[PDB]
């Protein structure tokens, strides 16, 4: 059971940049075996090159509740009500660091939070046929009686709002659509598939 | 409560094209007002624009089993140990095409399966600082006996292989990693709430 083909069938011949800005477009050259038996031709595929991510997902298990922040992400324009979207923190990977340094560091950055344990989530791609991004998700424990308030780096032109709710109205705000960005509909329905174990691991 | 500012909040003063080939990337020039007041000087993102997408996990609700399609995506290769995927049945909506209409051609095209009654799942932002791109995910009930083969329009370098899975098997893959997209995870973790109701519903 499972996949058929190991990286020991693809061979990436050569990449191409297509786009070089803050974030790059490459070409990706390739050839691959085929379920019937042979092998492709030399394929070329774009690729949106935008680094990695951590997210965390900032749940206070005494209070059963879940601090989200609130910042306008042009991008969802076109297909969304509103551009300002609600969200887990997050924040790029940059070389050497751990997905803990990021979260850590973004959590104090985006919400004014320290973060106590920690366990992983998910690891996940967002979009595999055109983007390389993964993003790595965290559970955090915090006191969301301490979060509120705005952040957010304004040298980065980063404006961004505390918001906290119950877990079941995170919850929610899912169901309704109300939150609909991978990395917070992820990790909510994770912790809805979770939250009693995690509840009474992180109350003993 | 909920989110703080609308579109009559923000100004898109400017968008240009830096790169047209299959995909696009985009420059988006805008302010918005600013949570404390005021509004932000005058902001530049870059956008990976590739349209909107229509997403169907194929259920079997007599036999608790989900079928998944396996492809390659060469932009896992940097992050996985493999870039062959099990995903769930996708593809691009075009001018004036419904979401439904989409997953069920897409359901024979990639996988060979006909649909009976669909139900919404979920639309998601897959990553929104960097990407427009929008998913609408529906569960769709087949009879996964008639899942079998090797799918793909060759023209367009596209081969994919079907499997049929338990969904209790499928769940545990993401629990594992083993599948780590987006699409399939929110997917899964939806069926892992929902598949009693569901199967109550779809086998009277
Ligand atoms: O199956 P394709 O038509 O290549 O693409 C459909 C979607 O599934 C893949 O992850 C892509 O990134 C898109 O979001
Ligand atoms: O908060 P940022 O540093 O802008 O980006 C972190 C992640 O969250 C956003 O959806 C982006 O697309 C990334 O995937
Ligand atoms: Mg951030
Ligand atoms: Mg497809």
């Amino acid at each position: 059971q499972g996949i058929t083909f190991s990286k020991n069938d693809v061979e990436i011949i050569a990449r191409e940049t297509l786009y070089r800005g803050f974030f790059s477009l490459d070409l990706y050259r390739f050839r691959h075996r085929l379920f019937n038996g042979g092998m492709s031709g030399e394929i070329t595929r774009e690729i949106f090159e935008r680094g990695h991510a951590a997210v965390l997902l900032p749940f206070d298990p005494v209070r059963d509740e879940v601090v989200l922040v609130e910042q306008i992400r042009i991008a969802a324009y076109d297909t969304s009500e509103s551009p300002w979207l609600l969200e887990m923190v997050a924040g790029m990977i940059e070389a050497g660091e751990t997905v803990e340094d990021v979260a850590r560091r973004e959590a104090l950055e985006e919400a004014g939070l320290e973060v106590g344990r920690t366990k992983p989530i998910l690891s996940y791609l967002a979009s595999p046929g055109g983007t390389s991004e993964r993003l790595s998700i965290l559970v955090g424990e915090v006191d969301a009686s301490t979060a509120k308030g705005i952040h957010g780096l304004a040298e980065e032109n980063e404006d961004i709002r505390v918001h906290v709710v119950s877990r079941e109205q995170a919850y929610q705000w899912v169901e309704e659509g109300k939150i609909d960005n991978a990395a917070s509909v992820i990790a909510l329905q994770w912790l809805q598939l979770h939250y009693h174990n995690l509840r009474n691991e992180w109350t003993k």
